């Protein structure tokens, strides 16, 4: 009925605590219980930012409209257990003109500034992103190439095809599967793209993107070796300043 | 057919008057009617400087050639309605060797001198600038870093790529989109750069620029929190002493 799932409590800490979480007959672990943030914390934080709330059985981000600013008590949210080979399913709903995302294989990364201080780097420069977007009203829908910034795309790299998103304010289903380097995104019960990590094709995707070695050398370095040395990392969701809702979040460990 | 657009009349005043302006089927409001300066005024002023005129359906700046001096009855021009999330489209045409600019998210800013008098501060220490330039003949085109002072650049910060300007005296199309901190510049129907306000990437871009916290503390403070507390401000155009023409000026409000 239940499986022990380890989790970390703060930046780059070991997963030295465990949660007893439900697991169904097909292996899917329910990692959001609809009532608490147990095992969840802000990216780089030891607490859940207060702009993330629980309402009607959902994780809700309460956005103020500043895009990547992450102002107020905000920041991206992670379920603090590193996964390697897994299949994530969840429902998501985005507000009109809204933008969020589902990250996977994320690392908590810091750099050093010129004086030796730590600088926490964005989750999205280590973590591939399954885009979450109002495809009809958010201007990013029209940016990038071939609609590779629309919902369920691998952000700025591979478009969702078919682009079968339901309209804003409606519930969509996401699937993200990572299995021995093979990645599939699903949207509303259809596979909408597939790729292979750590290949020549993967490098080419990066080199064509905002994360290219020439445009963002640190991002290229992290994403080109996605998941770090052990090829694992966190699932999470994006504070891009807009109201968004997530529910029925479940993960099956595949090996 | 038309929408009410509020505008302010003098320095830092509330927008307590409104104009009925045409809106098209896609939501773009025509803010320059080809005939009057309704809703427009000099930055810091309650009037249009007389070096700004209307000529053949265009807003024209009549330059005397003094560069940054703003001599005579000049000074930058603003459309006095603060926009937050918006997409601006206009056409611009620059005289040979000319320099101007399209400002956005501008604030009217004053500081105090040592005796407590007001000093009107330049529009560009609060307002990002879409550079307007004759890239073939203005020496600014060779200055800065990686052509980040050529037309449609975020002046002294992000170069326009591709640099697809038309030659001097030809019409160019400008786009400036600000949507929840995402900013895009367009030139001649291509997107030529993208950046994100209020991020550490934005801070880093300022700290490498002429508006760095070391070189210009007030500019840094204003630009680092671009648009002030409500993240909004004026669209406007630059008196850099050179003849320039603007036309077909339309803004679409992108959010509620
Ligand atoms: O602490 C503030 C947060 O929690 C409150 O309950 C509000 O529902 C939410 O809008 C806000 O982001
Ligand atoms: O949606 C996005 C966008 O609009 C801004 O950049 C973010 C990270 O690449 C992405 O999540
Ligand atoms: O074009 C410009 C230049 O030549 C001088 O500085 C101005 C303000 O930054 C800019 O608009
Ligand atoms: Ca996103
Ligand atoms: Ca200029």
């Amino acid at each position: 009925n239940e499986v022990a799932v380890s989790y970390s409590k703060s930046l780059k800490a070991a997963e030295m605590d465990s949660l007893q979480l439900p697991v169904d007959a097909d292996g899917y672990i329910t990692i959001f219980d609809g009532k608490t943030f147990n095992g969840w914390r802000g990216y780089g934080k030891d607490r859940v930012p207060s702009k993330w709330t629980i309402e009607d059985g959902c994780i809700k981000f309460n956005g103020s409209g500043g895009g990547e600013a992450q102002d107020g008590d905000g920041g991206d949210l992670i379920f603090a257990h590193k996964f390697k080979n897994f299949e994530l399913e969840m429902e998501w709903k985005v507000s009109k003109g809204g933008n969020s995302g589902i990250f996977y294989l994320a690392q908590e990364v810091t750099s050093k500034d010129k004086d030796g201080n730590d600088v926490l780097e964005p989750i999205y420069i280590s973590a591939p992103e399954y885009q979450v977007l109002d495809n009809d009203n958010h201007p990013d829908a029209k940016l990038g190439k071939d609609n590779n910034r629309q919902s369920a795309s691998l952000y700025d790299m591979i478009p969702a095809v078919p682009q079968n998103a339901k309209p804003f304010g409606e519930w969509n289903k996401a699937k993200i599967m990572v299995y021995k380097g093979t990645v599939v995104h699903g949207q509303n019960d259809e596979n909408v793209l597939e790729y292979h990590l750590w290949t020549k094709q993967w490098t080419d995707l990066l080199q064509a993107s905002k994360f290219s070695q020439d445009k963002w050398p640190l991002a290229f370095e992290l994403l080109n070796n996605c998941g770090g040395e052990n090829h694992e990392g966190f699932i999470g969701m994006q504070d891009n300043g807009d109201d968004v809702w997530f529910r029925n979040i479940r993960v099956k460990v595949l090996d």
